[PDB]
């Protein structure tokens, strides 16, 4: 396992900074300089590095205090060769935004929201980045009557239509991705899911640069398969950016490191993202990014620690999951279980409906008892799929 | 609360005819015979019933079968006067299903269930249905490599493609509604929930006359807020018909009365189908349909009073949703919280976005602490809220 | 819904001087000083006021502040009357308990966490209050290897007896009651359900003075039934003392006020603490504490009346509850499902085993078809329930 | 992976001849001989198998069918050398258990589930059987007003006293183990997990020979810890018997492969099962028993591959397991997170809980903020277990 920028590695700076806190005690971890995250993730062998505006630049930050913090964020980034692929703005901790920035109820607040989001496209044009996630955090509700749900979809339009409207605008190589989560903060996060998230998209103006920004963690915490929701992200080409990380569980977010949760699900995410579908189709380019954060009974070692764990879990997934496929034994469980057969269209060219209720082969004469004697052998395709995993085979 | 055909309560031949086989143990109660039930859900005071093709013909019927069975069905019909609003194909009892019906492994199973379903879009139009729906129970895996999860979508597009193509092909009036469900019978099922459903829905040639049936119990075994949930599939103009019951719980599909299971959830579904949302929008104008199961405990009392108790339930929730809104001391609440004043865009009419970065109000000069301060008082509208429920005040 | 001093409704000083940091989030509300919470809940109806040390004295205080603190806090006791019935300790917010208090890694830490409770021990005997709390927030991993499984019931054992003979030793008139509470901030906790609660204590050498306090949310975080729980811990008198909340699924705690969660089950859990078993049986007698937390989104006047509205909540549950037991139609309904049956005895007065196995009536003659029949009528009598919940009855 | 009968692998009859209905379908297998199975099972390097009473006897069986299926029963043991470890009972199956067995509504049903019982205990001693397991599957409510929660946990008493009397009575050498579930048949399921069962124990008057037998699926039905929970049964010399098998999360019980479901958790219950605890403590040296069912899509060559599997599966776990404990880096790392350390008692030999106070050095004295700087480490100690089970190290 020895990364290397060529893997496209990527981590926030609030992941390997996270401080420790969180709500039932303060900070177990002094504050991480920007200047020396940057470095150390550059000698772990990481590609990028990702922010939150208020990561970097305090909330109250003056105009000097803003220069002077960039200008050493720039200056280590140049020395090191790290790039900033993605970038995001906090609409989450201020006090402000305890009932959303987008989706607030007060107009005043949805404007500031919108603002701050505005100026952040600027500076993440100015980083080079190439995509640009939302988060909406604070966006849902405790209980079921504080909200208007038509005007709260139709407000969280407006503000996604008006970042699209502006970078088309400004002539700026970025794409926004969405980043559904069920819940936490807020007891309902609207767009809970993937597919809301994929849904949503449809009925924007300008949909064609939104995309999605899927989490491990948060698909999980509604109890679904991660996997099978990258592929349909995947199938619709909307999968702009990946989070990963681990959870073991539908409880609070635990931001674990990846393969550290659920591993045979990212076992089978790995193989996805290296292999792409069995039978072909559009396969996911960009960066693995980790946001995940160092538990807080570990120090400083730790947290070097747990940032090179990521990368070597998700290595020693890869090598697994080639060898997988690779292997001869899953090639022919493969055929058996009609994993590339899936692949065949149902209908013969140019075959239609009323062509093939007429066929009495496939209804009329169909021998329904017959075909259902197949033994698809998914437990032994999976059983090999496990001893590949182990390292058994 | 006495029910009235006006009020459009439908029901499954297969809710009350449910016989208490479950995975544990075998049947409590005899068969049902669909005369009796169309009679006697007609003096019940519903508005139609609705089946499964092999709910009412049996899989094996001979023709001379199939005839006989649909004289006494359609004579029972038109002596109470019921309507047939849905119809639905079995595409997981038989054995031939176990890998699905659309996205079965084996192509020639995909090709008999498509037929199978065209001949059912027939029966459907000669019922009078105006709504298909399409329950896709067998589609997924308990194994993550059992699936092309690429492949599985396209076959899933190309059976309903084809049901819709057919449909416009022979003038019926007709729409397909996809009805969404996480896990049971399967590990994980394809489209997961409403927000998977109506992400497919924007990849298919003939998605216009395709829409949702969410069920109540479904949303919540993947732990949503089904209000919300209906409110997206609402706003995208996409919910085409509901299925009521309650589930207590992330767990196996319970399919309780509707208000049985959670209880303030029940309450605002029926204020949303009822009262549509605070500041205007669409309406769900379709039935009001119980997709539940009478308990195995019960004999056939039982079944006759948890047909009437769904009802009851519906009936119980609107007179309180209802005086829940006209109520004066709601309506300032609802002011106060921000309600309405979430239904006005953000921008100002002809305002761009770079006219809002540029606005000293919307961002520089804004007083982010100053408009922090607001007291939203959501628990206090909540509190208002359950005492309406409760019938306190 | 008139509140008064007999209802025992007992309040944390941490609930309404909850601030508003979670974990994505800034504090949304100033201080709350504790006189000025003892004279607000006193006004208001509360019978008493509960604190973790921490709460009330800082954990840097020095000896001077320490008096000082208490003499202020003890005046305004004295003016208002409310009473400190239960007393707890903080071994979860500050830095060095992240790995626990009794069962931390760190031996030191352990005598530390132990000594910070005996000296909270002297304190509660000081405040009169009749129950110590202990909930192990941190006692617990994110990992499974971290802990030695025995050793930590070995060391959670220690430090509970230890407190437990002092308790004896000093004759203090306290018992203790363990919060169970299945995960968060742990990714799990040691001692996770009421029933993991009970077992441990059965393996105590002091248990006769240490019994459970079920928190109604911690419960509901593992998908259990809260009545069915507080039933089992009142079965064994154990149930000492009892928090009360809301919570809406499986998800972080959430600590909504109580009914705001689930409403059908804080109904039966209200009929239990109130009118007891039907057959008859041990009650509950202690306070009715709330430990919820005000909603962030709200100011200062949601924190009044979200203390406000757990009282009512419970008193409108009460009267429903009692109206709902009195009716002669739910009694008759009882009856009809065999709920007063249940509480005869199985085997006749002198009936041995050898007995019934040799009653050919009970096994060899027994019609097991015709006793199959038996309609329960569950789903009727839970109609009644709820019909009686929203005030219809 | 050579499986041998000192292994000490024992089966149930239902499991392997599970004939694939589930509640929304049909069988998908024919029905499996019960001599076929043992030797099938043999062959595979099994040790012993197990049934339920209604496995092998028919419900309906007249006394001379009985002794015909014993014959060809006892025949097959003999030619093969099966053991018969644990024999249970069918309360649940039958229209007659519908609520319940032992804590039935219906008097006249609690009888004849307690007579079953009582027969079934004559045939497990007759077997040779060690330990009589319980699953009460029917012992619950869909509704929380449908039973006397109080009673029903007296008939549970009141039925496992009896038959564990009657054990005692005949001097058989056979000890019961209860089966926790939390859900599924029933909405809620009485003892519904781990601490639930260990508790209710310690309240019978013949709880010297009752224990528990968890069943890894149902405690993760909860979203429970399954090693913690196992960790808790046998530091209480309660665990009995184990169930090992798969579940991917909270739904329907799945019963997969051991392994199939969270691998993970999976490779820590084998690290206990085996190695038992890191300090020294009991060990439970019971069989290793397969509750588990043969996905349905599968035929009789993934029924004999599945049992193949169970077994595969627990033993590369173990050689892993094994491996992970001997390396010498992993028992520094061990040593570094302070797990031999939570061994030593928090007390000194001989101090009083008065002496511990009053150390200075224990509290007045104490360095929180340094103690709270300590690198735990735990991250890194989970990176070597996961490496260790993908057999990297």
């Amino acid at each position: 396992v020895q990364p290397t920028p060529a893997d496209h590695f990527t981590f926030g700076l609030w992941t390997v900074g996270w401080t420790g806190a969180d709500p039932f005690g303060v900070a177990t971890r002094k504050n991480l300089d920007p200047v020396e995250a940057v470095h150390k993730l550059a000698e772990l062998g990481a590609y990028g590095i990702t922010f939150h505006d208020n990561d970097l630049i305090p909330f109250d930050a003056t105009e000097a205090e803003r220069e002077k913090i960039l200008g050493d964020f720039n200056q280590a980034l140049k020395d090191t060769g790290l790039k900033v692929p993605m970038v995001t703005t906090n609409l989450f901790s201020h006090p402000v935004f305890k009932d959303g920035g987008f989706t607030s109820n007060d107009r005043s607040i949805r404007r500031f929201a919108l603002a701050k989001v505005l100026h952040n496209i600027d500076l993440a044009a100015e980083m080079g980045a190439e995509t640009f996630v939302m988060w909406g955090g604070r966006e849902g509700s405790e209980y079921d009557g504080s909200k208007d749900l038509a005007a709260a979809l139709d407000r969280m339009r407006e503000g996604v239509d008006t970042a699209a409207g502006y970078i088309k605008d400004k002539g700026y190589n970025l794409r926004i991705a969405l980043e559904p989560k069920p819940n936490e903060p807020r007891g309902d996060i609207f767009l809970p899911t993937v597919g809301h998230g994929l849904a949503f998209i449809e009925q924007l103006e300008h949909g064609d640069i939104v995309g999605l920004n899927p989490e491990t963690g948060h698909e999980q915490m509604a109890g679904l398969n991660f996997t099978h929701g990258i592929a349909q992200a995947l199938w619709a080409e909307k999968l702009f950016h990946i989070d990963l990380n681990g959870q073991r569980g539908i409880k609070y977010d635990q931001d674990l490191v990846f393969g550290h949760g659920d591993l045979t699900s990212a076992f089978f995410t790995v193989d996805l993202l290296e292999n792409g579908f069995p039978n072909g189709g559009p396969k996911y380019t960009g960066p693995r990014h980790f946001d995940y954060k160092p538990s807080r009974t570990d120090g400083y070692d730790g947290v070097w620690d747990s940032a090179k764990a990521n990368m070597s879990m998700y290595l020693l997934l890869k090598e697994r999951a080639l060898a997988f496929r690779a292997d001869p034994e899953v090639q022919e469980a493969m055929k058996t279980s009609g994993v590339f057969e899936l692949g065949e269209t149902t209908l013969n060219a140019g075959e239609s409906a009323a062509d093939l209720m007429n066929d009495s082969a496939s209804f009329a004469g169909f021998d329904a008892e017959a075909a259902a004697e197949r033994n698809f052998a998914f437990i032994r395709l999976n059983q090999l799929a496990i001893e590949h995993l182990l390292g058994s085979r």
